[PDB]
């Protein structure tokens, strides 16, 4: 049972708008909106949305497998060895937010300070002492973006596994000789970094020039979560404010996915006439190019919605009914909707491109969608005994070598419950980089944006005040 | 009574190394080491130091006044108007860590997200609604370092006040016409940004080509805190590990200041022979150029200690007794002392150049000295009733317009207790940028590095584990 | 009769290797190698070649028309107006080496100092006084590559004409309103600069993703000049030195074009067995990425000649029989062939990418192919009376208003003999930028590289010594 | 007899404005204006001047010796060895325009294409074969400004000699061990590049913070050429156009030098009242920061001429009588004087900063002052037999080993007549980089700007038309 199975289960449930039932529904962690910084919903004038893995959650592991398979085939068609075709996507290996080190070919799970929490070369997990040969301080400078690539999105799950597959394959195939920084086969040297670049290239290609989109759109029920409660939440948002879409995808893919997401024999609730997806938005903007969108952006263009092509020239007109924008910048949205940043709640899944950058560059309020949180919550409650235990050993240790080895033993047993790369949010008692960025930049977060439906629209989301150590 | 008065009071006290007295001395917040992240002192192999405002704490307000007066005189000598000479430094105005906005000429106190906490144009404090003309979202992008200058060090206290003085002067002198971005006097236009640059230039000049150093060294007792407990702590550090100095100052100024700091008729404790300051360090490095020091650094040079000049050429030799280094990089220290970053506790006062950058670029452990914390602690306890009260109003509000105006009333009354720009760490219930960077990058912090003397050298500094909202 | 008609006429002639006939053949300017700097052919160890418009000269105007037509269709398919389809390529308009000014939408012919020789907005030729509104000093800074694009290659001939077509079309179509920097149609503004970028984009697309290559290769006799004397010259070069190919084109296109260029029922001369084109080269390198090739280059790869794909990884082996390289740099050629720059004669048509950059960055000897020189020579002799006349008027003027207007009259009449944009090399008595770069960077130049066949291979090409004015 | 001796001889001669005497005076090459491109003097509306080595020609070798001696002393005071004090400036060694190679420590004389004409390591002249170890192609990429420094100005003459001195000293002093890229003395390594940087630093320091200016101004007759014909030429220029000064020097040095240059008991001619130097200029601009001046420039400031300090703020007013500008840009001059670039004749000595950059960036007409041309002309006529001979050997060679060795023999004998580094303009029959830049960017050139006095102010300076090889 995958995380998208939990989300699809909640999606099949109709909305009971009885206020008592609503309060009791955000009872369960699965349906709750979690709060990092207080947010007064009556001060929110505009609700903005990302599409992919926000409004349109791709089913797991079917969609990752599709991307993995088409990426492998692209690599084989440009000349990678045939044995790649016998790989098969395995969802229990990759955790999101890992760092690939293009120098040594390792996948790393790190904390906010770049300390190593897990190191895996292929499928071989390097333990503390052996990592010191390559990482003398058990630390990487995360901001060295020329060496380290952070696999931040659910789109990166297939290549996370594929990178491990490839390193494992070349390490153990006798045609190749392993070196510190890559593999040699006679007079051809393949560095982990050029191997990495071919994988990124092939993933991009499959999304943009290959057949991934076509195969998605040809079987949307297999690949995309559908929820009748989405029209309801959007129409309620429109009753108190403005609603906009700002997505990196192009207009033709956006129209196909969105049409499907609203494809019900009714509108906002059963019994009402169905309405086109565009009628739920005061502003629709595609080809956003986030995060650049939150700085200088690009030239504001206008989509010809009959053809799906951009009209020629820069659009200099006003907001008008029916218009669909391409490019522009976050200032386009503020001007056209008459909003200041703190009036805006932007809802997305990209911790960097949607959340970090809109917060830091523009002062937008932020809501981070974490689709895996559905399952992570299940594991966290179910095996809370393991963590509760672990908490106590570190306090026993505070007040010796026999303790530490069981610290490492239950850390391992706790982490294995999530997958081979452990929880998205921690390794034992150590929080990941990803968890720390959630806390720092996501004002609100939840397994699904739909959890906002279970809150009255004047609700004050409350977080506790932070105190420095000396202020306690 | 200034913050340096508190530190000078503690400095006059001899050390009682009775273990029971030591534990009871770190009783008081003034003498405590505060913990953001746990640190096991037995794992620390090297203790490293900054000099200025770390080992050598300049007395306040005498030293700020000296810098203010010499900066004003430099500005007048290059042609600023004579009325500047009637300014006098006023320590109750500036709080450290303010942002000067070179576009509109405002001093701003902001939180970690660049939201405005205080806005002052000259000595005129702009309240919420009027700030929206210039800051529509009550927010600045802190990383726009071309527009915003963060006044992060105690060296910036005089220019913080001077900037306010100048803006106030030109605003109210009838020879000048105020515009949005500066002042015009006939055919000469002075922008706030070029005004700002002249102030930075003049401060630099006074430190490097003017008479500030000479006047400091000519009356060290007037300007520099001296503490007989410093030799004692350093010699105890040398018993368990290595000790190094890495300072941006040059060798001649370093030798004059350090000689004074050790100028007692005894060595580590009363009764012992006095020893030169250099004997307390396994490695001495000047002209460090931090934070560049924590990246590529500069060429490693060797000081000729008889002349105070650099020897010609790059030093390629080994660490040897008596040698004094200039330039180099943090890797110089790791190689020469045989250390990894997490073996090192670096002790300094520059939140960016000493602490943030050594943590992020190198994984060093960090100890931040905050000299004002002496007084900030006094105010915080004394008027805790105000804050305790404020805490309760926000909870009353959580469960209306009459409440909010008293929220703003006690925020004001609390803040005025610290100075006109409020506490270094907060404005009411909102933490400053500076406070948030302390928590994020300073593993330990204290009013003085000397507070380490009151802890056994196997002490485990303990911080509580962090939990995400959904993990609670 | 086009310039490629002259070249095709000379190509149909078999070689008479009788030494007396050879000397009398380089009699005629059409068959001569012209000398800017002396070059001793016995000191040349390596002859290197470009392919497109050097070994493979595309027939004019058929090939330009094909490129024009496919570029127009691409523009229409992305949304430019239908009227574009009624354009037809006109070879009498464009001269090579014009500068497009993306700010004002003008085609400009300039001298070496950026002085205006001709200015055309669409098909409207702006005369001196009116150009001063937009060019106050009748001058452009050529190196402002963000504003000015120099149309340096014969590949740019179709877009040179197309740019003029488009500006003319939008200027005179009543649906659009002309502004200084572009055209507006209601709420869409098209700047000349974005119009320019769409044209560049469409030309690139047609060459790399469209059908230009396919349609070329499907009718090579229609589009490519073929000359039985090419195998002969290459085999003679191989008798005294080494021969290499370094081309920006990929391997599959290179193999198709080169196979055709050698497709004769004989080898070097009639009666000899035919040999594959690859046997004429000691080193074959594709995907050169010149001019970057003459600096850092790119990673050296190896072509799989059976599949036309690159082998995976960097090629680290030696030069070996049969190998085909991709990428690398000019140093690859020097190392693998054991050559220094002055040992190398590089033969190409790109005045910047082949000639200027190999000379300045590497000290290579250079031979510039100028296909239009065939016709330019014909016009220059035929109407030498006009130029001879013009020469005399400027001397009459040296020793008044009545003279100047006839100066401008015969300048016009001379220039019209070449085309609407005049000679490649001059406008009246003023040399173009292009002519000055030929003289400065092309050691040798000729209508065709084949003219080297008419010179013994110890020939000393001789240029006169240059004297400064004061040395005369 | 130095080149400044020739100029001082011509300067002592009073002006005979008899038109017949004027024509017969520009008879002699010493007094002629040489023409690279035709220039019609009646089209010149503004004459602009540089000061140093243009209006104010420093006497040779006295001034170079002064700069050499103060530079050596600065190097010794920062720690270079005492033996430097026994160096003495030797004017027969350095020729202007040499390239210092910071990697290998060689002085190089190169042509326009970066081919080696002379290579000297210290005082050791490397002949052809041995240079190939370090320069395999006998060529340098001149534009690699990180490795190569071109010593373009007469200010660089002392450091040209000093660099050779130092390399020679360290090579032959037994305390130091020579390596490929520098010198080692135990544990200190001095690279030629850091040695080079210390020399540049010391030259800058001596001009800007040392005592060079003071010692110049204290004995102007010893150091500066004075010519009573300068007021006369400037006043005649003012009769037909506008005159401006644009100099990099500051106002106080400019006023001292200019006052001296006009210090005669008369004005423009004997018998007329003396006038202040400022009255000869319609526009005076100091701190020009050329060549940046010809691009974005700097902020336009106004000099307070009573104090010599800049007024505070940007000057936004109009041109007015008495005003002195600081900074700004070339556009300041065009706007304030109502001129277009081709209306302007700019007169200076810096081939890059004055001539190349004003021509290429702005289309100004250019007049290059070459003070050494006085002596170079003398040598060129006197020993024309050597060159005339050399010309004939290369023609004998064109139509063998015995010839070449005498080619090299007379090249050497010709070059030695100029100095150890040969003529500024050539080595034998090969023109230098400097000569080629004179021809390309200096429309006019002369030993002194004063030679313009011998031409009527409607004179058409005439250069011959350039023809490409195929046009002959
Ligand atoms: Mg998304
Ligand atoms: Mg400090
Ligand atoms: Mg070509
Ligand atoms: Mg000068």
């Amino acid at each position: 049972t995958s995380w998208s199975d939990r989300l699809q289960n909640a999606a099949d449930m109709p909305a009971n708008m009885d206020k008592h039932a609503l309060k009791k529904y955000r009872r369960e962690a699965y349906h709750r909106v979690f709060v990092n910084r207080s947010l007064a919903m009556e001060k929110i004038k505009c609700f903005g949305f990302d599409m992919d893995y926000t409004l349109a959650v791709y089913k797991s592991p079917e969609y990752e497998s599709l991307g993995f398979e088409l990426t492998v085939e692209r690599l084989v068609s440009i000349g990678y060895p045939q044995e790649l075709l016998s790989f098969a996507y395995d969802s229990t290996f990759p955790t999101r937010g890992l760092v690939f080190d293009t120098l040594y070919g390792n996948l790393l799970k790190v904390d906010a300070y770049g300390n190593l929490l897990v190191c895996a070369h292929g499928f071989n997990f390097i333990r503390g002492p052996e990592t010191r040969e390559q990482y003398p301080n058990k630390f990487i400078q995360r901001d060295d973006t020329e060496r380290f690539y952070i696999l931040n999105t659910l789109f990166n799950l297939p290549e996370t596994y594929l990178l491990a597959c490839l390193v494992d394959f070349f390490t153990n195939c006798p045609r190749y000789t392993s070196c510190e920084t890559g593999f040699k086969d006679g007079d051809l040297f393949m560095s982990y970094r050029s191997m990495f670049q071919d994988v990124r290239d092939a993933v991009d290609w499959v999304h943009y020039k290959g057949s991934l989109k076509e195969k998605t759109v040809e079987n949307l029920e297999k690949y995309v979560v559908k929820d009748g409660k989405l029209p309801l939440l959007l129409s309620r948002m429109k009753e108190v404010g403005k609603v906009f879409l700002a997505t990196n995808s192009d207009y033709k893919y956006t129209d196909k996915i969105m049409t499907y997401l609203f494809d019900f024999p009714h509108g906002p609730k059963p019994g009402s006439s169905h309405r086109p997806w565009q009628s739920y938005f005061d502003l629709i903007l595609v080809d956003a190019r986030k995060p650049l969108f939150f700085g200088e952006g690009t030239v504001l263009r206008q989509v010809d919605t009959k053809t799906g092509k951009l009209k020629i020239g820069t659009y200099t007109g006003p907001l008008q009914h029916g218009i669909v924008y391409s490019g522009g910048s976050s200032d386009t949205i503020c001007d056209l909707l008459g909003a200041k940043g703190k009036d805006i709640l932007y809802i997305g899944d990209h911790i960097f491109g949607d959340i970090l950058k809109s917060k830091k560059r523009q002062g937008w309020r932020t809501f981070l969608v974490i689709p895996e949180l559905a399952q992570e919550l299940h594991v966290w409650t179910d095996k809370s005994s393991l963590f509760e235990e672990l908490q106590s050993l570190d306090i026993f240790l505070a007040e010796i070598s026999s303790i530490q080895r069981r610290i490492k033993k239950v850390t391992h047993d706790m982490d294995m419950c999530y997958g081979m790369m452990g929880s998205l949010f921690r390794s034992g008692s150590r929080q990941t980089l990803f968890a720390s960025q959630v806390m720092r930049y996501a004002d609100l977060y939840a397994a699904s944006f739909i959890n906002l439906l279970y809150y009255p629209f004047s609700y004050l989301f409350r977080a506790a005040h932070v105190l420095m150590p000396h202020e306690s």
